[PDB]
C-alpha cells in the first residue's frame, strides 16, 4: 500500500516551536494510515532543543539528520524526495502550519482531476493573491491563473513526474531555487489545480547575482527544453511573461539608483543583462509595454539608461 | 504652346474617376488653353477604370504604361516628358479641382513670374496649413511661408525650369519621391506664389535603405543649390528641413514602437549615416526641443532616442 | 605686531578707488593697531591709479608690480609676504567694508580663537545661508553651509597661512579664490560666523585650467592634515560635488548653444577631474544628482544631457 501524501519538512534549530507544525500535520482529516511525516534535520546544534521535539513524536514520523548543516533547504528537501514512495508530495517548512483539511482535499481534488500539482490558498500569520481569485480550478493555466506569481514549493507534487524528470533541489544558489523546482516541474507536467476552500497552507513570518541569475538562467533554460511546451512561440510567450514577474517582484529590482556600490551595479547589470541575452528577443513582445526601455537597457548593459529607465517609471 | 497640362496618374480607380475628369474639364480657363494628360498605371481591375477613360476620347490624351510602375513618379514623369506647355499641374485620380483652379492660378503667376504657384487646400472625408494663413503671397519665402510643410506636387510647375535642370522623378524610392521633386525645383528655381482665395485643390479621403537615400538627395539639393549659394543659408535651410523631417518624417516614433529591435537598428543605422552628411552647422536652426533626440540619432543609440521620445 | 593687514590687489580703478580706501582708514580699530597693503598690479589708465594711491603715502603701504599679473592671486601672494600681522584680510579694490568690520571680526576672533572669521556680505547675489543662524563661534564646514561662502573676503589667521605656505595659485582664472579658501580649510579648526552688521559691502573655456584648479580642491580635501578620517574625507568631497552641480562654471553646458565639439572637450576635461575622485564620495552627493553625477563619471554627453532634462 503506497502512501498518498509524503509530507517533506526540513528542520533546523526551531526548538519547542515546532511541536505546533508536527501536530497541524498529525492532525489531518486524511486517514492517518494514508500519509507520512518525513522530517529531515539539518543538523541542528540548539543543545538538542530541536531533536528533543521530534523524539516527541518518534513512531509517529519518519525521522533522518543530516551529518553537517547544509545551510538551506535544499539537500533536507532532497532527502526527503529520495525517502518517499508516496503518490504525491507536499513540502512543509518548519515554521509554517497545514489546515486539518490540507491533505485530504488537495489529495483528492488532484485525484479527481488527474493533477500533476495542486496548489492549496495561503493563509498568513503575523502570500500570492492573483492565482487564488477565481475559485477552485481543475485545469489551470499558468499564464492565465497568475502561477508565475505563487512559484514556492509549499504545494502538493506527483511524485512520478519528479522521479521520471529527475527533478531535484539545486544547491548552488540559496536564492530563487525554489522558483526553479517549481518551474522545472511546471514545464514536465500538464494538469494542475488550484484548491481556494480554506487557507490550506499557514505561513508564519518571524550579492554579485551570479547565483541567483544562474537559477534565474536555469528558469528560461526549463521553459525553452519544456517537452510540455514544445510551441516556439509558446516558449516565447511563457519566457516573456516571466520577464514581466522579474521586472515586477525580482531581487533588487531597482538596483540602479540604489545605494549599491558601483562596482556592485555593474556586476549585477552584468549578470542580468547576459541572462537575459540568452533569451530570445520574440519573447520581449509579450512583456509588458511600460518595461519596453528598462529591459532594452538591460540586454544593452547601459547602466545610465537602466537609471534613466527607472526614474521614468 | 498650351497654358497648363494637368497631369493625372490613374490606377484602378473605377467609376468614382468621373468625378475628377470632369472638375477638370469643367474649368473656368479658355477650353484649347489647358489639357488633360491621363496616365493609366497599366490598371488591372477588369476594364472598369479603362472604360471610364475611354468615355472622354477626343477629350483628353491617354498613354498607358506596359506594367505597373507601383507608384505615381513613372507615370509623372511619362506625363512631364510629353506635355510642352507652359506650366504643369500635378493631379492625383481621386482629388478634384476647383472650377476656377488653372485660371486664377495660372494668372497670379504669370502676373508674378512664378516658377511655382501653390493653390490652398481642400478636403472631402473624416493638408497644409500654415503656408496659407497669411493671404496671397507674391513672392514667398521657403521658411517664412512654412513651404516644408507643403511639399506635395499638386502645385503648378514651370515647366521650363523642370527640363532646364532635368528635374525627373525618382523610381528607386517608394517614399518622399514627391518631396524630393518639390525640393529639387525650390533649390533650382527663385519665384514662388501662393494663392488663398478658394480651395483651389480638394484632397478626398522598409529597413529605410531607399528612404533615407531619398532624405540624402534632399540635403544634397540644398548644398548644391545654384539659388541657395551662401553656405550659411544653405545651413538654415537644412537645418528648417531637419526639424521638418523630425516633426512629419516617415516613422518618426519607430523607437518605441512595435518595429522588430533588428529594424529599429537598420532605420537608425540609415538615418545616422544621412543626416551625418549633413554639417553640424545646420544643427543650431533646429527648434531646441529636438537637440536630443538629433543628437541620439547622430550618435546612432537607440536608447537615447527611446528615452529622447519619451520626454517630447 | 599689527592685529590686521588688509591686503588690496588694484588694477585700473582711478578715482573710484579713494571711497575703497576710504573705507578702510576709517575703522574704529585703532589705526595703529592695522594696516592697509596696497599692491598694483602694473595699472596702465595713464598713472591715474597710482596717482590716487600717491595721495595716501605714509598712511598706507604699497607695493606696484612690474607686470600686470591679469587677477588677484600675484598681487594677493605679494601682500601676505609684506604681512607680519595676526591676521589678513582680502578686500578687493572695488569692495567697501563697514566701519566696524576689522574691530569686531578681529575681537571676536580672538575671543574664540578663530583661525577663520567670515563677516556677513551685502551688496551694493552673495551666500545667504551660512549666515542664517546668526553668530557662530566655532562653525562646521558642512552644517554652517561653508563650502558656498568659498571667496577669501574673509579674515584669516597669519599663521596657518605661513606654516602651510599656501598661496594662491596662478593656474587658471577661475576658481583660484575657492582652492585658497579649502586649503585654509582644511588646514584649520576653528572658524566663526558674524552677522551684526553686514560687514563687507560687494560691489556689482575649453575648462583645462578650470578643471586643474577643481582637482587641487579634492586633492586638498584628501590630504587634509585636520580631517584626517577617510570617511570624513569622503563627505566633504560629496558636499563639494554638490555644491560643484549646483554653481559650478557652466553647470548646465550640455544642452546648451556651445558647439558639440566644445562640449566634448568640457565633458572630457570634467570627466577626467572627477574620475580621481573616490566613487565612495558620491554616496554623499544629494541623491537628485545621481544620474548626472554618473554620466559625468561615464563622459557620456547624452546621458547629462538627459540628466538635465530631468532636473
Ligand atoms: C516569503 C518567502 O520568501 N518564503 C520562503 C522562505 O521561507 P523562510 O524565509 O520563512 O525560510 P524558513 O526559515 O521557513 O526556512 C525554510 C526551510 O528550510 C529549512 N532550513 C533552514 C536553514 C537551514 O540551514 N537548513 C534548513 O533545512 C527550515 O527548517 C525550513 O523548513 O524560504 C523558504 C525556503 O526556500 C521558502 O520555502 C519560502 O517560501
Ligand atoms: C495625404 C498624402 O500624403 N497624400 C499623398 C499620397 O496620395 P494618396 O495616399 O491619396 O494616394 P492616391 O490614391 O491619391 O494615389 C496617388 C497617385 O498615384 C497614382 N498611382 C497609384 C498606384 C500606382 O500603382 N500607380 C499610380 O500611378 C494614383 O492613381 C494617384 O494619381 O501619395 C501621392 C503620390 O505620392 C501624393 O501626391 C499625395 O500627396
Ligand atoms: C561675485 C564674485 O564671485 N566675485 C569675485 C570676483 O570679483 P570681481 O568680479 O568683482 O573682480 P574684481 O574686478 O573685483 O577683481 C578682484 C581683484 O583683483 C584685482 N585685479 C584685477 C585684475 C588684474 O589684472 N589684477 C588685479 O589685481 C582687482 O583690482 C580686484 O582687487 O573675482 C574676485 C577675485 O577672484 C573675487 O574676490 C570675487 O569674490
Ligand atoms: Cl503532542
Ligand atoms: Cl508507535
Ligand atoms: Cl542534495
Ligand atoms: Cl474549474
Ligand atoms: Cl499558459
Ligand atoms: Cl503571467
Ligand atoms: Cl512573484
Ligand atoms: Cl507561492
Ligand atoms: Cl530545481
Ligand atoms: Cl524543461
Ligand atoms: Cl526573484
Ligand atoms: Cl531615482
Ligand atoms: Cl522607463
Ligand atoms: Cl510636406
Ligand atoms: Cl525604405
Ligand atoms: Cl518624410
Ligand atoms: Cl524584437
Ligand atoms: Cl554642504
Ligand atoms: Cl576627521
Ligand atoms: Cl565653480
Ligand atoms: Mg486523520
Ligand atoms: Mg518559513
Ligand atoms: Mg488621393
Ligand atoms: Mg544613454
Ligand atoms: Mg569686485
Amino acid at each position: 500500500s503506497m502512501k498518498k501524501v509524503s509530507v517533506i519538512m526540513p528542520t533546523f534549530n526551531n526548538g519547542e516551536k515546532l511541536h505546533r507544525t508536527i501536530s497541524s500535520v498529525l492532525n489531518q482529516t486524511m486517514k492517518s494510515t494514508d500519509y507520512e511525516l518525513i522530517i529531515i534535520d539539518d543538523h541542528s546544534n540548539d543543545n538538542g532543543e530541536t531533536l528533543n521535539v521530534i523524539k516527541k513524536y518518534k513512531g509517529l514520523v519518519r525521522f533522518k539528520q543530516l551529518k553537517k548543516n547544509s545551510g538551506n533547504a535544499s539537500v533536507p528537501r532532497n532527502t526527503g524526495l529520495k525517502m518517499s514512495k508516496a503518490e504525491y508530495v507536499f513540502f512543509l517548512d518548519s515554521d509554517d502550519l497545514l489546515h486539518e483539511r490540507a491533505l485530504e482535499d488537495l489529495y483528492n481534488y488532484g485525484k479527481e482531476n488527474n493533477s500533476d500539482l495542486i496548489i492549496g490558498k495561503y493563509g498568513v500569520e503575523g502570500v500570492p493573491k492573483a492565482i487564488f481569485e477565481k475559485g477552485n480550478v481543475a485545469k489551470a493555466d499558468i499564464i492565465d491563473n497568475s502561477i508565475f506569481y505563487a512559484l514556492s514549493v509549499l504545494k502538493m507534487f506527483k511524485k512520478s513526474v519528479i522521479d521520471k524528470n529527475k527533478i531535484k533541489f539545486k544547491t548552488f544558489s540559496k536564492t530563487a531555487e525554489d522558483q526553479l523546482f517549481t518551474i522545472e516541474f511546471l514545464m514536465n507536467s500538464k494538469n494542475y489545480s488550484i484548491k481556494t476552500d480554506y487557507e490550506y497552507y499557514i505561513v508564519v513570518n518571524d550579492s554579485t547575482g551570479n547565483q541567483y541569475f544562474a537559477t534565474i538562467n536555469e528558469i528560461y533554460k526549463a521553459i525553452y527544453k519544456s517537452p510540455i511546451y514544445k510551441n516556439q512561440e509558446k516558449r516565447h510567450q511563457l519566457a516573456g511573461k516571466y520577464t514581466t514577474r522579474l521586472l515586477r517582484h525580482g531581487q533588487k529590482k531597482n538596483f540602479a539608483n540604489s545605494k549599491m556600490k558601483y562596482e556592485d551595479k555593474i556586476e549585477w547589470l552584468n549578470n542580468f543583462s547576459k541572462t537575459i541575452n540568452k533569451v530570445p528577443r520574440d519573447s520581449d513582445k509579450y512583456v509588458t509595454q511600460i518595461f519596453n526601455l528598462k529591459l532594452e537597457a538591460i540586454r544593452q548593459n547601459d547602466l545610465l539608461a537602466v537609471m534613466i529607465a527607472d526614474k521614468l517609471l
